[PDB]
């Protein structure tokens, strides 16, 4: 990605240095008096918020290159108690104070453009995360998510593309065909049917990361 | 507001108009491939989608002062096919093309950072509101969005938190078939009364319970407005 590997040219160019993370650690957390601008280059992250009680609530995840930030750009003040976990083996990441971040965009509206969509394609994923919910209730979730694994975590194959209610709606799916298990794998082969049950999910990927979106299109 | 108003007359020193939109009409629309920069000064609105069915879903509400874009700010291409419908009586929005409103970001700083945090706030919102679904479903929905209306609208008087909200905005939330009844049982629970043909809280640590994580958005986002009432 030219724009994300553009972005990482002016951070190491200003001084800012790529940081590795290990699994299970926090990039940022939700007891830090400081926000900071995440710029996940390579990895697997998950946000998460954790109760008074412990509870650890998986809100959503993050691949890179992406640019998580944890605090507004302008009073620096917290959005959210909200975690950066690391769930891959390892990841790539350039941590930012959020007052330096605005010194660094103000030089630069290219950069600050890159930023700023980025928000924009958070904001219209949830969007169409919640369209698709409120439509085909549960199953248009779960179609949804099993589409999100499907482009960016696929990997085609000349048999398949390769990787409660919610049981039995998963039970409908292999016996209706869509999703195929075998040989200790598993395979989508009816990506269509994912895409009519999460349509708005498939039309953001489009407009969103057509890069990705067309890989299997 | 104060940021608000001085992102206003931004636009204004460079030549930005006011336009005025009446209720039922589109700022703008799903099938128009010029995307848009909304600057929404007055009023309320909602971004719908249309579906195969031709069903309409309701997805968002926002009320002036607010930034809506209809696309990407650097490609330019739509973020979504969405509509943004004008509910309240009148309403004043600043629509600038896409392309203009990047020339006038990269003259200022401050007034893109304006713009940048309310993406940011919405990120949040967005966030938010989801956690509060998977703990209390619609009810946490709609006492989080009663939560905010109380916020934003309400005057404390003897007869409880009144929201201060006309009816024509009101009537299209519910409030006058999920949502009725949710609404009637925080009517039987003294949540709130309905009288004068307005809404007053009289439990606003009801709503806080329910919708948690919607009222620490708010206390992160406008923590003056979250003190009053608290
Ligand atoms: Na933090
Ligand atoms: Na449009």
């Amino acid at each position: 990605n030219a724009q994300a590997e553009e972005f990482k040219k002016y951070l190491e160019t200003n001084g800012i240095k790529p940081k590795q993370f290990h699994k299970k650690e926090l990039i940022f957390n939700q007891w830090d008096p400081q926000e900071y601008c995440i710029f996940l280059y390579d990895g697997i992250t998950k946000l998460t918020s954790i109760s008074e009680n412990g509870t650890i609530m998986n809100l959503q995840y993050y691949k890179g290159a992406f640019v998580i930030m944890s605090g507004f750009i302008d009073t620096e003040t917290s959005v959210g108690y909200y975690n950066l976990e690391v769930i891959s083996e390892q990841a790539t990441a350039y941590v930012i104070k959020i007052n330096e971040l605005k010194e660094l965009l103000s030089k630069n509206l290219t950069h600050f453009f890159y930023v700023f969509q980025t928000l924009q394609k958070q904001v219209s994923y949830s969007l169409a995360k919640f369209n698709d919910f409120s439509i085909n209730g549960k199953l248009g979730s779960i179609c949804g998510q099993l589409l999100i694994l499907t482009y960016v975590y696929g990997k085609e194959t000349p048999d398949g593309i390769k990787i409660s209610a919610v049981s039995r709606i998963i039970s409908k799916l292999k016996q209706e065909k869509v999703i195929v298990y075998k040989n200790s794998c598993f395979y989508v082969q009816n990506l269509d049917y994912l895409k009519r049950y999460a349509p708005k999910l498939d039309e953001w990927f489009y407009l969103a990361c057509p890069a990705t979106w067309g890989k299997l299109n």
